[PDB]
Protein backbone atom coordinates (compact mmCIF):
# COMPACT_ATOMS: atom_id res chain seq x y z
CA UNK A 1 0.00 0.00 0.00
CA UNK A 2 1.38 3.37 -1.12
CA UNK A 3 0.15 6.51 0.59
CA UNK A 4 -1.82 4.69 3.33
CA UNK A 5 -1.64 4.32 7.07
CA UNK A 6 -0.88 1.73 9.71
CA UNK A 7 -4.16 -0.14 10.21
CA UNK A 8 -3.65 -1.15 13.80
CA UNK A 9 -3.04 -4.69 14.99
CA UNK A 10 -5.92 -7.05 14.16
CA UNK A 11 -8.27 -4.23 13.12
CA UNK A 12 -8.78 -5.96 9.74
CA UNK A 13 -9.64 -9.42 11.11
CA UNK A 14 -10.44 -11.03 7.76
CA UNK A 15 -7.04 -10.08 6.28
CA UNK A 16 -4.78 -13.06 5.69
CA UNK A 17 -1.17 -13.44 4.59
CA UNK A 18 -0.32 -16.26 2.14
CA UNK A 19 3.08 -17.65 3.10
CA UNK A 20 5.38 -20.00 1.09
CA UNK A 21 8.44 -19.40 3.31
CA UNK A 22 7.71 -15.63 3.14
CA UNK A 23 4.65 -13.42 2.63
CA UNK A 24 3.77 -13.34 -1.07
CA UNK A 25 0.08 -12.31 -1.30
CA UNK A 26 -2.96 -11.28 0.67
CA UNK A 27 -6.32 -12.99 0.96
CA UNK A 28 -9.65 -12.65 2.74
CA UNK A 29 -11.23 -15.15 5.15
CA UNK A 30 -14.86 -15.72 4.06
CA UNK A 31 -15.73 -18.49 6.53
CA UNK A 32 -13.93 -20.74 9.02
CA UNK A 33 -12.45 -22.96 6.30
CA UNK A 34 -12.15 -20.84 3.13
CA UNK A 35 -10.04 -17.94 1.84
CA UNK A 36 -10.58 -15.84 -1.31
CA UNK A 37 -7.49 -14.50 -3.10
CA UNK A 38 -6.28 -13.61 -6.62
CA UNK A 39 -5.68 -16.44 -9.14
CA UNK A 40 -2.38 -14.81 -10.10
CA UNK A 41 -1.30 -15.61 -6.50
CA UNK A 42 -1.65 -19.36 -7.12
CA UNK A 43 1.21 -21.61 -6.07
CA UNK A 44 1.57 -24.92 -4.25
CA UNK A 45 2.82 -25.13 -0.65
CA UNK A 46 0.67 -22.31 0.74
CA UNK A 47 0.34 -21.72 4.47
CA UNK A 48 -2.48 -19.37 5.37
CA UNK A 49 -1.55 -16.99 8.19
CA UNK A 50 -4.50 -15.53 10.06
CA UNK A 51 -4.50 -13.05 12.91
CA UNK A 52 -1.32 -11.32 11.68
CA UNK A 53 -0.10 -7.79 12.26
CA UNK A 54 3.71 -7.94 12.20
CA UNK A 55 4.39 -10.76 9.70
CA UNK A 56 7.93 -11.10 11.05
CA UNK A 57 7.15 -11.38 14.80
CA UNK A 58 4.94 -13.86 16.65
CA UNK A 59 2.66 -11.53 18.59
CA UNK A 60 0.11 -13.94 20.02
CA UNK A 61 -3.03 -13.86 17.83
CA UNK A 62 -1.80 -15.86 14.85
CA UNK A 63 -3.29 -19.01 13.42
CA UNK A 64 -1.14 -20.78 10.82
CA UNK A 65 -3.10 -23.35 8.74
CA UNK A 66 -1.96 -25.21 5.62
CA UNK A 67 -4.07 -25.13 2.48
CA UNK A 68 -5.67 -28.51 1.66
CA UNK A 69 -6.91 -27.46 -1.79
CA UNK A 70 -6.70 -24.49 -4.12
CA UNK A 71 -9.27 -23.72 -6.85
CA UNK A 72 -8.37 -21.18 -9.50
CA UNK A 73 -11.45 -19.78 -11.28
CA UNK A 74 -12.33 -22.03 -14.26
CA UNK A 75 -12.05 -19.04 -16.65
CA UNK A 76 -8.97 -17.36 -15.26
CA UNK A 77 -6.76 -15.92 -18.04
CA UNK A 78 -3.26 -15.04 -16.83
CA UNK A 79 -2.53 -12.82 -19.88
CA UNK A 80 -5.50 -10.48 -19.41
CA UNK A 81 -6.09 -11.18 -15.70
CA UNK A 82 -9.81 -11.66 -16.46
CA UNK A 83 -11.40 -13.68 -13.64
CA UNK A 84 -8.47 -13.06 -11.22
CA UNK A 85 -9.92 -15.01 -8.35
CA UNK A 86 -9.09 -18.24 -6.48
CA UNK A 87 -10.44 -20.12 -3.45
CA UNK A 88 -8.24 -21.80 -0.86
CA UNK A 89 -9.62 -24.41 1.54
CA UNK A 90 -7.90 -24.68 4.94
CA UNK A 91 -6.83 -28.12 6.28
CA UNK A 92 -8.61 -27.29 9.53
CA UNK A 93 -11.23 -24.70 10.46
CA UNK A 94 -9.94 -21.44 11.88
CA UNK A 95 -11.04 -20.47 15.38
CA UNK A 96 -13.12 -17.33 14.88
CA UNK A 97 -12.86 -14.52 17.45
CA UNK A 98 -12.70 -10.69 17.42
CA UNK A 99 -9.25 -10.67 15.77
CA UNK A 100 -9.83 -13.53 13.27
CA UNK A 101 -13.16 -13.11 11.56
CA UNK A 102 -14.80 -13.74 8.20
CA UNK A 103 -15.89 -10.95 5.87
CA UNK A 104 -19.38 -10.97 4.35
CA UNK A 105 -19.78 -11.56 0.61
CA UNK A 106 -21.80 -8.91 -1.28
CA UNK A 107 -25.41 -9.56 -2.14
CA UNK A 108 -25.26 -6.57 -4.48
CA UNK A 109 -22.42 -4.93 -6.42
CA UNK A 110 -20.93 -1.65 -5.29
CA UNK A 111 -21.15 1.58 -7.23
CA UNK A 112 -18.72 4.34 -8.19
CA UNK A 113 -18.16 6.80 -5.34
CA UNK A 114 -18.47 4.21 -2.53
CA UNK A 115 -15.54 4.43 -0.09
CA UNK A 116 -13.71 1.19 0.63
CA UNK A 117 -10.83 -0.11 2.77
CA UNK A 118 -7.88 -1.74 0.94
CA UNK A 119 -5.21 -3.44 3.04
CA UNK A 120 -2.00 -5.42 2.77
CA UNK A 121 1.74 -5.93 3.37
CA UNK A 122 2.74 -4.82 -0.13
CA UNK A 123 5.28 -2.22 -1.23
CA UNK A 124 4.85 1.25 0.31
CA UNK A 125 6.88 3.16 -2.33
CA UNK A 126 5.88 4.14 -5.91
CA UNK A 127 9.46 4.85 -7.16
CA UNK A 128 11.28 2.82 -4.54
CA UNK A 129 11.00 -0.48 -2.68
CA UNK A 130 10.10 -0.78 1.01
CA UNK A 131 8.06 -3.66 2.45
CA UNK A 132 6.36 -3.03 5.81
CA UNK A 133 6.19 -5.58 8.57
CA UNK A 134 2.79 -4.38 9.92
CA UNK A 135 -0.48 -4.22 8.00
CA UNK A 136 -1.17 -1.07 5.95
CA UNK A 137 -4.54 0.37 5.06
CA UNK A 138 -5.94 2.80 2.46
CA UNK A 139 -9.39 4.32 2.21
CA UNK A 140 -10.30 4.77 -1.45
CA UNK A 141 -13.37 5.25 -3.61
CA UNK A 142 -14.59 3.11 -6.45
CA UNK A 143 -14.13 4.91 -9.78
CA UNK A 144 -16.64 5.04 -12.63
CA UNK A 145 -16.53 2.34 -15.31
CA UNK A 146 -15.88 5.08 -17.87
CA UNK A 147 -12.88 6.59 -15.99
CA UNK A 148 -11.53 3.08 -15.45
CA UNK A 149 -11.74 2.22 -19.15
CA UNK A 150 -10.28 5.61 -20.13
CA UNK A 151 -7.27 4.98 -17.82
CA UNK A 152 -6.66 1.51 -19.29
CA UNK A 153 -7.93 1.34 -22.92
CA UNK A 154 -8.89 -2.11 -24.15
CA UNK A 155 -8.08 -3.80 -20.79
CA UNK A 156 -11.05 -3.47 -18.41
CA UNK A 157 -13.57 -6.29 -18.46
CA UNK A 158 -16.97 -6.61 -16.79
CA UNK A 159 -15.11 -8.56 -14.03
CA UNK A 160 -12.88 -5.61 -13.07
CA UNK A 161 -13.31 -2.23 -11.43
CA UNK A 162 -10.95 0.59 -10.63
CA UNK A 163 -10.58 2.20 -7.22
CA UNK A 164 -8.25 4.87 -5.95
CA UNK A 165 -7.13 8.34 -7.01
CA UNK A 166 -6.37 9.51 -10.54
CA UNK A 167 -4.01 12.19 -9.15
CA UNK A 168 -1.60 9.47 -7.97
CA UNK A 169 0.09 8.91 -4.60
CA UNK A 170 -2.39 6.48 -3.04
CA UNK A 171 -2.77 2.92 -4.23
CA UNK A 172 -2.25 -0.80 -3.60
CA UNK A 173 1.00 -2.33 -4.91
CA UNK A 174 3.10 -5.48 -5.38
CA UNK A 175 2.58 -7.82 -2.43
CA UNK A 176 -0.95 -6.51 -1.75
CA UNK A 177 -2.24 -8.80 -4.56
CA UNK A 178 -5.03 -11.12 -3.52
CA UNK A 179 -6.07 -8.96 -0.56
CA UNK A 180 -9.36 -7.31 0.23
CA UNK A 181 -11.30 -4.26 -0.87
CA UNK A 182 -14.13 -3.95 1.67
CA UNK A 183 -17.00 -1.47 1.16
CA UNK A 184 -19.69 -1.02 3.79
CA UNK A 185 -18.65 -4.32 5.45
CA UNK A 186 -18.76 -6.41 2.25
CA UNK A 187 -15.91 -7.91 0.23
CA UNK A 188 -16.35 -6.13 -3.12
CA UNK A 189 -12.87 -6.46 -4.59
CA UNK A 190 -9.60 -8.38 -4.72
CA UNK A 191 -6.29 -6.57 -5.34
CA UNK A 192 -5.46 -7.58 -8.92
CA UNK A 193 -3.32 -5.28 -11.10
CA UNK A 194 -2.31 -1.79 -12.24
CA UNK A 195 0.45 -0.01 -14.16
CA UNK A 196 3.13 0.60 -11.56
CA UNK A 197 1.69 1.81 -8.24
CA UNK A 198 0.19 5.17 -7.31
CA UNK A 199 0.95 6.64 -10.73
CA UNK A 200 -1.06 9.50 -12.13
CA UNK A 201 -3.99 8.28 -14.25
CA UNK A 202 -3.20 4.61 -13.45
CA UNK A 203 -5.56 3.63 -10.62
CA UNK A 204 -5.69 0.19 -9.06
CA UNK A 205 -7.67 -2.51 -10.81
CA UNK A 206 -9.64 -4.99 -8.72
CA UNK A 207 -11.51 -8.21 -9.28
CA UNK A 208 -15.26 -7.54 -9.10
CA UNK A 209 -16.27 -10.02 -6.37
CA UNK A 210 -20.05 -9.61 -6.69
CA UNK A 211 -19.84 -11.37 -10.10
CA UNK A 212 -18.43 -14.49 -8.40
CA UNK A 213 -20.65 -15.02 -5.38
CA UNK A 214 -22.67 -17.81 -7.05
CA UNK A 215 -19.45 -19.60 -8.04
CA UNK A 216 -18.01 -19.11 -4.55
CA UNK A 217 -21.11 -20.46 -2.78
CA UNK A 218 -21.54 -23.50 -5.01
CA UNK A 219 -17.81 -24.31 -4.85
CA UNK A 220 -17.87 -24.20 -1.03
CA UNK A 221 -21.03 -26.31 -0.94
CA UNK A 222 -19.35 -29.12 -2.90
CA UNK A 223 -15.81 -29.08 -1.54
CA1 LIG B 1 2.97 -12.10 13.49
Amino acid sequence: IVGGYTCGANTVPYQVSLNSGYHFCGGSLINSQWVVSAAHCYKSGIQVRLGEDNINVVEGNEQFISASKSIVHPSYNSNTLNNDIMLIKLKSAASLNSRVASISLPTSCASAGTQCLISGWGNTKSSGTSYPDVLKCLKAPILSDSSCKSAYPGQITSNMFCAGYLEGGKDSCQGDSGGPVVCSGKLQGIVSWGSGCAQKNKPGVYTKVCNYVSWIKQTIASN
